[PDB]
């Protein structure tokens, strides 16, 4: 019904997204890149989408292609899932607490491409979120959401009130851009 | 059930509003001012109102008069319409996104008349949106919100986040009071 | 018995005013300047004058022409109906707030031509009150003011306490005019 | 004549208004907050009103319920008597010296509820005038002016131009709106 | 279904809270500190829980020992009647304008205890609302807050956007608080 | 019937008041400084008193004894004549142009001496007015009004708005307290 399959090869990555926007939260995420594959699984559950991401890359440079051409793929399967968006609420907005950390997004499936990302404390711009694996700069949030809004063909408004922990910033932005779609996506009773 | 038909008849102009709060967006404004005219369109379909409002004033001086007389009058009409206020959500709030602007609305259907509306750029108190017909001067966004709020006898809240063009601030503002009235009028399914 | 025909032929502009001083608010004003048309019927009316005028210019170019030799004539009609001025109060003021902005004019008919202008908003020195006609730009307020004061040979000290919308600013500056001749001009039962 | 009897009863409050235009200042006022029984019969005797209101309400929470519905109830009463408000003077004002305190109150009886309070020393935000009974928090001085107006639909403008005592400070201002009231709602023997 | 019963007897005050989060706002609130129970009743209304909350303490001293102990015990029965927190919507928030005041909560019922509180005029750190019986300090209500969310284990962030009457300001938070609960803890109908 | 004649003899100099509340302006001074001749005659004139004044003092030392005991003994002359102050209008005020200078007083006859002076420009503290005769150094007008107010037991509240002529700001503050005295004792019809 709202389903899309995406498969998307550069020279850089080769993903497969499978996207349904009517799920339960069934999702599967494998990037190589572990707080990446972290990050939009809360985003597939906190939107109720049924969700798979298989992603390989080169992750030998770094996340950042990988992390990228993830984002364009779900943006264009969102985009595509929606499709003529008719009887749908279309507006959708969520704040998230996360500890310390408030988050907060808004949408319009307007099929009119914007971003606009603000309050992020200025340490974002050179943290690094490392395990045992590939790690995560979170200097790429704000270009996973350029690149979602963009193929999607959305307005994507995500804000930080504030918050400490580059994690729960993250993770609360993720969640809150979930929750918004999540909103916006469902059909609307009256329209 | 929810309907209201206000006449209301000055030196300036003359005004005739048909409101059902339970409606599905059925919409028809002519006031000879025609962006004013797309606001209320904005407004009434946001809001899923059917709405009709025919006015005629002195747009010969300028648009302020029929603007100002035609705000009254809806207010006037949502007041008369939501009656006694039995069951209902009775509080409503929306973000609107509209490219780089993101606006929001609060409304407390309280009986208590007030307006407070903040953020709005400087550059709107002398801005003019200009087409082949009769004008819009942004500074009157204000007096439009002042005047429905006072009329309705509700609270009204609504802010800018931020913005840059003066159509996008003055349409994001009319769609995020629309989603908040929508909201707020709703029947509480608990109370 | 205080009444004054003035007829101004200039090349650019044709002007007639005819006022009583001891009227009951009788006004006509056809300027083809329609917001000055409504600041003039504004002042007539608050004033208590009778007032017709007739004024014909070169609204090609702008309204300033018609606005400036409409306000001298109508300063040379006030001082030749003041006459000698004996017995009457000579000193008058008001306040008109009109909703959120306050203004205040205080005049002495003192034969001394003086004009003070203060408090209005800086975006008033560059603001358009346009409509299907000629447009009105704020900027000559105080030319009016001037022109007044200097034709009437009185002091008139108009002051915005405070304000934002340029109409409000505009109408209640003519209507605290307007009331504070009224005040001045009125038999004194004293002297 | 100009006579209104308001009753209004609310969860929080009982309030019945008797209220003359036309008085001599014949007041009594029981609210159960005795410095506002104070400030009301200084309005009711300032104003050459005739005034009887009997209030009791919920002042073991405090006397804010109270002194609103009073204010509310007042505000309705006043714009009852004014009935269609042909043949008044319209605007008053009036400046109270109280010691240090200076005081001004400008109105119009326009039916377009508006107020503007300015100049009140920070300190009147927190400070409580306290005596045997139930005390007056200051910080609901403005409260009791936007009740008067928005129940009224006349434009209010308190101003404190300076003072330092909290009781002067607050007795100027009700005198002051009391006196402006008297001049507006006389017979203009002009109009 | 989702209900509890807590006693708490300390050596300063003795609770009973009876909580029903799937109520229709019948609330009967009395802990002697009347201010207080005006605030826990609009909680208890506007969260359309069933609230029965007696209290007893030493008010000789002041109201904080009896405003934390109930605030606890509350926050206490809010935990035990989540109970797993299974198919809840577990995010909510809300705008509650009072007047002049906008006030925000936004809650993750998370079994992770964080308070967040900003934005309260710095005059609430020492402001009194007093009435005929035991007084409340508005220094407290951010004390109210954190015991409420630290023995609920839930995130609860409250914000005061702008505002100046303490009660407004107080009351908002509470509603804010309560309609915020309200949303977070219904039934979600996708998980 | 309002008449006072008040004789003060002191080391310094020798005074005669006589002074008529109901007068036309007939007035007659003399106290060997012609300048404050000229302004207590533009004050009994104004004040559409009938007053005779007679001072002779120390002017080889400078004018500031004989001005500060003719204010004296005006100001005593000026409360006894105004007596009980049954049914008058106990408030006034007014406001003098005088061609760049706007000049401002407010008095209540109060029994409650006080003086309040604000906005005289720090010039007016070291000008001399100086013609043929004994100077008149302008730092004493603020003497004059306190001495008023002192010794008629009023509230006299005097401002200057603006102004740069020392004589403007001078005269205009002498005829603003006149006028305002004129409004206050007149009978008021309705008390
Ligand atoms: O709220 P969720 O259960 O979706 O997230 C689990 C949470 O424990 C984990 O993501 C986390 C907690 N702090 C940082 N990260
Ligand atoms: O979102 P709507 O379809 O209600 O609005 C239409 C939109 O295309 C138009 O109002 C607009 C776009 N940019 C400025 N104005
Ligand atoms: O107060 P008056 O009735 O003279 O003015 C009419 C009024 O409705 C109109 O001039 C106006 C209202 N807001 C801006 N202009
Ligand atoms: O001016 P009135 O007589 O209406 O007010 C009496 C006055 O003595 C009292 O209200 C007061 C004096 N200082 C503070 N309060
Ligand atoms: O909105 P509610 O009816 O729950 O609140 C009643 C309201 O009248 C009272 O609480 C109040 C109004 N201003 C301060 N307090
Ligand atoms: O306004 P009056 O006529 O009372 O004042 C006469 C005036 O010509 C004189 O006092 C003056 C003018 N400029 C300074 N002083
Ligand atoms: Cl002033
Ligand atoms: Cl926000
Ligand atoms: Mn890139
Ligand atoms: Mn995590
Ligand atoms: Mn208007
Ligand atoms: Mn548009
Ligand atoms: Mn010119
Ligand atoms: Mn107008
Ligand atoms: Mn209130
Ligand atoms: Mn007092
Ligand atoms: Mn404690
Ligand atoms: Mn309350
Ligand atoms: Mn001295
Ligand atoms: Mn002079």
């Amino acid at each position: 019904s709202r389903r899309a399959r995406i498969e998307r090869r550069t020279r850089e990555s080769d993903i497969v997204i499978e996207l349904d926007l009517d799920g339960t939260g069934q999702v599967a995420v494998d990037t190589g890149v572990p707080f990446y594959d972290h990050m939009l699984t809360a985003l597939g559950s906190h939107a109720s989408f049924d969700l798979t991401v298989r992603a390989t890359g080169d992750v030998e440079i770094e996340a950042h292609h990988t992390i990228e051409d993830t984002a364009i793929a779900l943006g264009t399967a969102l985009g595509q899932a929606l499709g003529d968006k008719r009887g749908i609420r279309r507006f959708g907005d969520a704040f998230i607490p996360m500890d310390e950390t408030l988050a907060h997004a808004a949408v319009d499936l307007s099929g009119r491409p914007y971003c606009v990302h603000t309050g992020e404390p200025d340490h974002l711009q050179h943290t690094t979120i490392a395990g045992s694996s590939v790690p995560y700069h979170t200097v790429i949030n704000r270009h996973v959401f350029e690149s979602l809004a963009a193929n999607a063909r959305i307005a994507l408004h995500v804000r930080v009130l504030y918050g400490r922990d580059p994690h729960h910033i993250t993770e609360a932005q993720y969640k809150a851009v979930a929750r918004a779609l999540r909103q916006a996506v469902e059909p609307d009773p009256r329209v």
